[PDB]
């Protein structure tokens, strides 16, 4: 069989179905004689062909397979990589080289040095030596991306490989299957629940990769039993917790010293699924204040080993949540009470204030609605103000890096039909990967987008501020009209002036069968 | 405190109290005020310095610390590191950069990009933005080498640093422990143990991880319970099984038809500790053969990956092994029978036949003592030759890079004071690391060094008439006085031109009390 | 024609007619059928392989083609490499890799990677995408090796590709001429030149680049025509100036206040062919005094981009010094007055003072003689007491990394067999390299190693002393005996305890036919 077939073959066999792409000459090769249980999802550029396809496997919980053009392809998508690294994603990005012939005279379209193109952002990259190596580099490609600790990775492939004949071996690659789902010793494992029995004061703090195992209810049940207050780790980019049941205390601010002031009086704190920890503003301190240990169980060794503090364990995040669950006893201490509901603000009839916003969302929205956040100055706000009761219900940049939600937003309602997905994006963050509204507009993909608009770069001008760095340009983004930028894709677009306009044009958004963007006017 | 006063101390909370080195200037501010629990063990070039490091790490199942001069020292270091990296042998490798100031002008002895000079034979790579940072960047390191799987790493610290302050808080790094003793689920691990239990004629194939782990014992418990045959993986670093165990079948062929016809029959074949496979020849055919199934439990996911056939599972070696033993049931089949005792060659009064040398040794050395193979063209005979019952008795260049048995024996032998090493080196391989020599005689460690001398690169001159490659120079290595060698560096130096001298010289060198090198005429 | 044939071809119809190497199975296809036409130069290690070709390049100004075994030779010779880099060396480094159809499984003898792994330290490094492209990378490797500046590349060629069919276009390959022997534009060096002519007080410093280009004797004019005296830049790898005309004024110390107070009083320096500049103790201070003006010409963008004062000019050494030697006017200044003869040190009937044994040198060696320096504590002397009045005669470890000399000074009488060649070598840095006396021994190669044996890293001792470090280990060497380690290899072993036996040793030595070792004991 030729390469193209038995390449096919292998991935419907691991369980592949659909390609993220933008497509180019490098590629036709491998794009022609599209299979028929195969789809194709396109959009306009790179950035946004990546981000949909990370937000298709954040919530579907599998790979996402991808197809780009060359360096140039490669290269626009590296933003999008950088959030990828962050959040754990199992991406399989392929892009389509030059003919072998020409690769040394560095025709146009050759991609130089290939592999080291999108280094330090992937686990594994790799161009193969030879036309009948491609089936056993994608199955490489494939497990790299799905081991713990999952991760994109990336293939480069010569166009004239497809049409060659395959190792007559490649058949043993169809039906491998690979596991790390793995727990500590037993022996090890009775010390650790020892050590949670016998705790006076236990705190929990939970990552990303909780949500990404779906080990949030062994979470709530290990919370019960411990009768112990829980966190989400700072600059959070998924939601691990129900975010209205009694033991939760929302999102840790990310500093040095204010995190070692939240966790005094508590004498163990078991972290599960973060690192330790994704700080961002500068707040220096201690670390950990006297009279607390803290004990970290990671699926990532580059995590374990980078914690300035505490002992940790490397496994998979689902198998020590159940087994962590199943084990501890249940504790006679009084549980903790819940946090109390935010104070409603002050709203005359004129701009909206985000906490308005996000109430208003809470009062409307789906039990089981999604939402994405890339409102940078108002993430606090929305923490407090949305009762997320079920998993998967939100998704930030990782890395911190604008063009993320748009996109993903897309690729998350692809994942979950029977889901609404809310995107709030800032004025600032929508322009980053503008050009995905279209992608939602051809495939009727039904995501609504809420844009903030409040004219500037919001968190910018905080920092400044704080920093006292004054005299700074490029702070300030007028004469934007995002319902002018949603028409330019197809995309239904509407306006929020006042709390009225708002109430309505989310009304009609929820009842809607397209996407739909609203323009809201906010302080 | 200093930045070099809390490094050692972060080193001997850590379990670390040797140095393995060869100085240069920007590393006096590292070594200086040397602390009196600490010992330094010098070598006079790179490649033995590792090399050293390397033996002592794998014979005492723990990390081993390097000391090495900027860029020239690190770079005369880079094949011993290629073997490190095969093997999974924690290496903590540091080099000395010039003091900040004169980075930027590249003075002499400025080790330019330094985090990418060792890339790609370690696990992780860096140099720190600040000296307050070193500490920090240590402990990293320490977690980064030991961690599942293991494996050599680099840090590179401007000389400027050692003086400088150390940040309180880097003393949460001094007790932090990492683990990864990990294990299948219970629902997934009785799925196994089922189909082992299943098996009509099971085969077990153990590779180097299993000895590292000290899973020797396990392995012999699963293998009498499931009545199956076991053999070493192909390429053998380590010894994982007792050799004349009625299991044992000896160290597989390293080419692809050659293992899938061993394995015909065989309906489920259960592999630990290996890679799947380290071929070397080629020998193309089929990779198994139908209607056998095969199942790696493995502790590297770059392994896992990249194998052409079967199921994996990721998880700690020494874990897997004890869980599976202690779970399957008593097998109803009969044992298989032991291999028969191999004939014994004919042999004149002239030049020695390798067979006649591994039968002497065989009759002669102690029941513990510990080989050590570099006589290239000898591998299959030594196998089939030496009773090693216990673990811990055998090791060979990883990744195949000569320079690796003569400097790993002294560091072996440091390791195991109550055990006699015993090195069989061939007359091409004892030159690449030769200077090491003078490390056993300076700290009078009594490792023996056998040397094979046939006045030929031997392995090489087969392989060329194989592939009838002719008209080939540098196959030959005439006229070097290995008895001279010795005695430049100060080791005691016999000769074995016959059978009677061999015996003879072995005895002398078995009840001596510094290191010993017998130079063997063989044929 | 295949590979193989057409690769040959190249090579000698671009001047290359012997291979430097140490083989393997990688190897075997490229080397069998060897050409009768070549010649290959076998060393038991690949540090002495890649020194051995440095010297070979570096005398006859021509590149040097190299051959190694995959990544555990390469490695090896990454020390090696360091060196080749600072000196602008024009090595072709080619590497044998497994056959493609392994390559993915990562078979033994696997370069994993191969194109980073000597990276930073060679000017281009490349694995082809097919077989037929070997040629025309070859070709690259060639040229990138050749161009100024010049420099060490990297080439990785699976082993199955030799055997195969090459391109007949290879053919417009074979007769390519690539210059870079440009010089600055008439009117910017007309302004250079009345710069010049118009100082009242120039001065002039040479690096190793001008003797690489044999610009010697036209820096010889200029200094004449400008009265100016002359210095050679610090850390030399070379000597670019006959060391007792009346304008040259000897080392520079490689300190940055120790160079601006030399250069005080000096209205325009004008430096020639060297970095600005190689330091190496840090010596704090002004960078220049307040009344000079520096200018640079150097062959390397990377030398003119990092100098931290003045102006540059990028263009090829030899054109430059030509064009300026015949511009200038004859100044009416006074020629500067030669350097006193330097005094005699007090010398009893024991061991030799390294003053004594450099005097001796000067006044029994050829007019003509080649030295080589690895003697780190005794350079100064060296430069004061040596009168090398020709260029080529004197080569020192360019990036500082010791094993170069011993290896070098063969290469160097290989291809200079009219000239001795004298390399004086501390005891501890002919360790490093040790082997490389069996290739002298084979190929009967006459170079004269003269063994300064004070026990000790004499230069680490001095540098610790300066830094008032105490406690440090490993700073000794005692017990090495070279006539003994010379046997070992072939090599005749000769001793000087005192001062007549050392007249009586160099006597002999300059005699002999073959290769001589002399063991010096120094005070
Ligand atoms: C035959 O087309 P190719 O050789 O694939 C292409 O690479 C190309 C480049 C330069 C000149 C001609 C074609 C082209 S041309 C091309 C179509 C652009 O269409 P557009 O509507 O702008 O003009 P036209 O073709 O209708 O006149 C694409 C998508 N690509 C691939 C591509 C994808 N993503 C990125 C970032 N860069 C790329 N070059
Ligand atoms: C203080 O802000 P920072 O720490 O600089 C920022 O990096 C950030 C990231 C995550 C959370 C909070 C801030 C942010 S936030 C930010 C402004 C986004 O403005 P937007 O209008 O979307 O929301 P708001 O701040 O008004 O509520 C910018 C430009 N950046 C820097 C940035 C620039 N370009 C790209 C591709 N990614 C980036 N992150
Ligand atoms: C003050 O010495 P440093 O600045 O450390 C050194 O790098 C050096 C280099 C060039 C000139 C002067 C010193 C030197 S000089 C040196 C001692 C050599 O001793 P040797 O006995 O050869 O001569 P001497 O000092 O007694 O006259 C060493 C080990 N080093 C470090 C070093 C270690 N390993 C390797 C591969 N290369 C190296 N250069
Ligand atoms: C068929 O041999 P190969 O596949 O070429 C070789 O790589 C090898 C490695 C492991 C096992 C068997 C052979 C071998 S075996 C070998 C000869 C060693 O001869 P020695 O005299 O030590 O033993 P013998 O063969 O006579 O019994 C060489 C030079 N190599 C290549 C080599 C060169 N330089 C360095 C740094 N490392 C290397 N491995
Ligand atoms: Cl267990
Ligand atoms: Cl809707
Ligand atoms: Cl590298
Ligand atoms: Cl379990
Ligand atoms: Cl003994
Ligand atoms: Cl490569
Ligand atoms: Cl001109
Ligand atoms: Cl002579
Ligand atoms: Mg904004
Ligand atoms: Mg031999
Ligand atoms: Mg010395």
């Amino acid at each position: 069989a030729s390469v193209h077939g038995t390449t096919y073959e292998l991935l419907r066999r691991q369980g592949i179905d659909t390609v993220f792409g933008n497509p180019g000459s490098n590629e036709l090769p491998f794009l022609k004689d599209f299979p028929e249980d195969f789809r194709y999802i396109l959009a306009l550029q790179e950035a946004c062909v990546v981000g949909i396809a990370d937000g298709y496997a954040q919530a579907s919980r599998k790979p996402a397979f991808i197809n780009l053009h060359s360096a140039a392809g490669t290269g626009n998508a590296m933003g999008a990589l950088s959030n990828a690294w962050n959040s754990h994603s199992p991406l399989i990005v392929t892009a389509g080289q030059q003919t072998r012939a020409m690769i040394g005279v560095e025709a146009l379209l050759t991609n130089v040095d290939a592999a080291n193109l999108p280094r330090p952002l992937v686990k594994w990259s790799y161009e193969p030596a030879s036309a009948a190596e491609v089936p056993h580099a994608m199955s490489r490609a494939i497990h790299m991306a799905s081991m713990a600790p999952q991760g994109p990775v990336y293939l480069s492939v010569p166009y004239d490989d497809w049409d060659k004949d395959a190792d007559p071996q490649s058949h043993h690659l169809f039906d491998r299957h690979v596991s790390s789902s793995v727990r500590l010793n037993d022996q090890d494992l009775d010390i650790l629940v020892k050590a949670l029995n016998s705790a006076s004061n236990p705190a929990i703090v939970l990552g990303p990769d909780v949500d990404a195992a779906n080990a949030n209810a062994d979470c709530v049940m290990l919370a019960e039993r411990l009768k112990a207050p829980v966190w989400v780790a700072p600059s959070a980019p998924r939601c691990p917790f129900p975010t209205r049941h009694p033991c939760f205390r929302g999102l840790m601010p990310a500093g040095i010293a204010a995190i070692s002031q939240l966790l005094e009086g508590h004498d163990v704190v078991l972290v599960i699924g973060a690192p330790v920890f994704r700080y961002h503003q500068y707040d220096p301190g201690q670390y950990l204040k006297p009279g607390t240990r803290l004990i970290s169980v990671t699926c990532d060794p580059l995590e374990a080993a980078r914690a300035p503090m505490g002992d940790a364990i490397v496994a998979d995040i689902g198998a020590m949540a159940s087994a962590l669950a199943n084990l501890v006893e249940e504790s006679s201490r009084q549980l903790p009470t819940a946090a109390p509901e935010p104070a409603k603000v002050d709203q005359d009839a004129g701009r909206l204030h985000p906490e308005t916003v996000f109430d208003t969302l809470n009062d409307m929205a789906p039990e089981n609605a999604i939402y994405l956040n890339e409102s940078t100055s108002t993430t606090a706000q929305m923490w407090q103000r949305l009762n997320m009761r079920n998993p998967g219900s939100y998704y930030f940049c990782a890395a911190g890096g604008l063009g993320f939600a748009l996109p993903a937003a897309i690729g998350v309602q692809l994942a979950e039909p029977e889901r609404q997905v809310i995107a709030v994006i800032g004025d600032g963050s929508a322009n980053y990967s503008i050009s995905a509204l279209w992608t939602a507009a051809q495939y009727n993909i039904p995501t609504i987008f809420v844009i903030m608009n409040n004219g500037t770069y919001g968190a910018l001008r905080w920092f400044a501020g704080v920093l006292e760095a004054e005299n700074v340009p490029g702070l300030d983004v007028p004469g934007i009209d995002f319902r002018a930028l949603a028409k330019g894709y197809g995309v239904q677009a509407l306006k929020a002036d006042n709390l009225e306009q708002l109430k309505g044009s989310l009304q009609e958004a929820l009842s809607a069968k397209g996407p739909v963007l609203i323009e809201v006017s906010t302080v």
